[PDB]
């Protein structure tokens, strides 16, 4: 049912719709719809990038206490955060909660020139066994969704796997995975999509992103009380609706996987 829910709603907003629910234990797909079609990830990715952050503090190559300093020349659009701090720096783990948390994209640019720009996170992907998902280019060109655009994309599949491998495998040390998952835990501005078809008792960490072209996504990793999680990813992108359209569609999703569970 969930995947004719999936469907319903690919045909209701027009574009295209992409899902995938892991089992943990396994890592096999349980259900997925265009699982193996490219979409754009929009802030999505800054899950990855704050893996790579981590992957180079666990090798000592970083700090989480470095502070950036950065100037007001540096701020793209969307900066809630590193617009009130273009006086006093931000620490680099100050930088990944920005960028989880509230999806700061000056942020996001600042921790990119850290491990050496989209092309570095791409390189840290592949060294990890994921060969499809790709980051090209900076916010907030990233988010342009052209059609058929394979330039900072993944798979549903591809991106579920690869999140598996960070919040739950050894890319980071564990010290580092709960650090990243506990900054997921923290997302404050995904109230609307998944968060708000939860039943009480249950937890979930995620990261939400949008785009151009009627772009939106979630990825999270959730479960029942007293349960085991999964993980979801959902992307959509090509059609004409709005924010709140988009995050009715992916609730409705959440609301019936959480149902059929």
């Amino acid at each position: 049912e969930t995947l004719v829910t999936v469907k319903r709603i690919e045909d209701q907003l027009g574009g295209r719709l992409g899902y995938a629910e892991l089992d943990l234990g396994s890592g096999q797909v349980l259900e997925s719809y265009r699982g193996d079609e490219r979409f754009p990830m929009m802030s999505t990715f800054k899950v990855l990038l704050c893996g790579a952050v981590l992957a180079r503090v666990d090798a000592g190559q970083e700090q989480l206490d470095r502070r950036i300093t950065y100037t007001k020349a540096d701020l793209v659009t969307y900066s809630p955060v590193t617009e009130k701090h273009v006086g006093d720096g931000m620490t680099v783990a100050e930088l990944c909660e920005a960028a989880i948390t509230m999806s700061d994209n000056t942020a996001a640019n600042l921790l990119l020139t850290t491990i050496g720009g989209p092309e570095a996170l791409t390189a840290f992907l592949r060294s990890i066994g994921d060969t499809t998902t790709r980051l090209d280019r900076w916010e907030t060109e990233l988010n342009e969704a052209l059609p058929g655009d394979p330039r900072d994309t993944t798979t549903p599949e591809a991106m579920a796997a690869t999140l598996r491998k960070l919040l739950l495998g050894d890319v980071l040390t564990p010290a580092s995975r709960q650090q990243l998952i506990d900054w997921m835990e923290a997302d404050k501005v995904a109230g609307p999509l998944i968060r708000s078809a939860l039943p009480a008792g249950w937890r979930i960490a995620d990261k939400t992103g949008a785009g151009e072209r009627g772009s939106r996504g979630i990825i999270a990793l959730l479960g029942p009380p007293g349960k085991a999680p999964r993980i979801v990813v959902i992307y959509l992108t090509g059609s004409k609706a709005d924010m709140a359209e988009r995050n009715k569609a992916i609730a409705e999703i959440g609301a019936a996987l959480i149902k059929h569970w």
